[PDB]
């Protein structure tokens, strides 16, 4: 059942919510088409930056189609699942861009509230290359405490006025978890074996630690992890803040990617 | 400056956001017509019940305009200013309605947030009346950690679950203090001589008390009050409770409110 509209610009086929391939009935080229909903088509069309998601074009109705330029690359999932693991220069080259965009998004008022391995597409199989972001159906765009203010009012709100603009940090949080996983093999945070209620467990921050295999990463990537996953998103280390600690100042990292923009060209 | 299709159908005038009078073009019977924006209209359109404003049309573009059977009597403001307080039965008998409206919005999961004196406008100039209240621009409709559920994610979301739902406790608040305010004639936390910031006045709980006119007040009505300005969302009491509160239990507030009814048609 494909409306007739689409049909007729495109060659929809196989799967990739989830997100189906088609061949562009012009050029013979590849594309995925994406299958508070206008949301994501709003945000979607504002994103324009090489670590995210670029819109080639739209269509609604029926059921709701956008076609993006293909990322040939896969889920970063795929790539580290099954307790695979992945190497230092790897993570951090990968990591580093999301941090780009983590930052991108955030500078532009912009939540993405669902940062995971799956939702990080990758440009080509290598294990080297550009990682871009997807699924921006639960973000949020952030602008309302002002209304509070310059006026009454109840405590819970007033008392919200000290937290208010850390809204963000949960994304930090999950880029933590993301990284903490690529660099470990293994969740931070597993109801594997262990004991205690999950939300007892990710709000304390007392992450499940293993050294058996903590041994082999640097002695500055930990160090960011852990400052990375702090339940106070007052000290929690800021998209921007991040790019600026240690393991981050690597010349190969951005050497063996600024030119990998050229490789698109 | 006035939309054709507007001054067809009524004599737009007066001013009383600010909202103008209008007479209707075909009865002679005047009404009144107001002057994110969506939700408003979506709402009172949603909006039935006696102690709530109701439309009676809709139309947009240029600037909007909201036409609802107009209130007579005004703001409940203008009748309880320069400090005029007013009798322990036109408060008992105005301020249960105000608990029926707010009642049935949150029963609706409707938060009114913005409840105060002006809002709350009358029938008749009479000192007894019904009440109902208007301007649900702040309002919102309440559905989110059930996405956080079932599934990761970030510790001050996790937390946040502890404090969910009780999102509406706002308005019981704000209702104490309108409450407050009828009965005693002053504001319950003023800025006024004092001292102290009023985040850390409100936060407090530790309203202003002058028993030099609390002294007249009912003996079940301050009680009321004093549990309605509870610092803790979570023992506040609900808009319900309220209404089963030994003040409210008054045959003479529900014969001469249950008959006022008919007083309409
Ligand atoms: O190639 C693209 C170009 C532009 C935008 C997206 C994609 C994309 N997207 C996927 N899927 C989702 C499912 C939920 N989170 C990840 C995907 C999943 C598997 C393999 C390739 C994929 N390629
Ligand atoms: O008569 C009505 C019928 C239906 C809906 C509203 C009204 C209404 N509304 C007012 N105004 C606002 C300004 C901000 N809060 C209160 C108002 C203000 C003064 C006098 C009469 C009023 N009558």
């Amino acid at each position: 059942v494909y409306p007739k509209a689409l049909r007729d610009e495109y060659i929809m086929s196989k799967t990739l919510g989830e997100v189906k391939l088609a061949f562009e009935r012009k050029t013979c080229k590849k594309v995925a088409i994406k299958i508070n909903v206008e949301t994501e088509i709003e945000i979607l069309k504002k994103l324009n930056h090489p670590c995210i998601i670029k819109i080639k074009n739209f269509f609604d109705a029926e059921d709701y189609y956008i076609v993006l330029e293909l990322m040939e690359g896969g889920e970063l999932f795929d790539k580290v699942v099954g307790n695979k693991r992945l190497k230092e220069a790897t993570c951090k080259l990968y990591f580093y861009q999301m941090l780009l965009a983590v930052q991108y998004l955030h500078e532009n008022g912009i939540i993405h509230r669902d940062l995971k391995p799956e939702n990080v597409l990758l440009s080509s199989q290598e294990e080297d290359c550009l990682i871009k972001i997807t699924d921006f159906g639960h973000s949020k765009i952030l602008t309302s405490l002002m209304r509070t203010l310059c006026g009454y009012l109840a405590p819970e709100v007033l008392v919200s006025v000290g937290t208010a603009g850390y809204n963000r940090a949960v994304d930090c949080w999950s880029l933590g978890v993301i990284l903490f996983i690529c660099l470990s093999g293994y969740p931070p945070f597993s109801e594997h074996r262990t004991q205690v209620s999950l939300k007892d467990q990710i709000t304390s921050g007392k992450y499940n630690f293993i050294p058996e295999v903590w041994a082999e990463v640097s002695e500055k990537a930990l160090d960011l992890v852990k400052k990375l996953l702090v339940v106070d998103p007052k000290a929690r280390f800021t998209t921007e803040e991040a790019l600026r600690h240690p393991w981050l100042q690597d010349e190969d990292m951005k050497r063996k990617f600024q030119d990998l923009l050229s490789e698109e060209n």
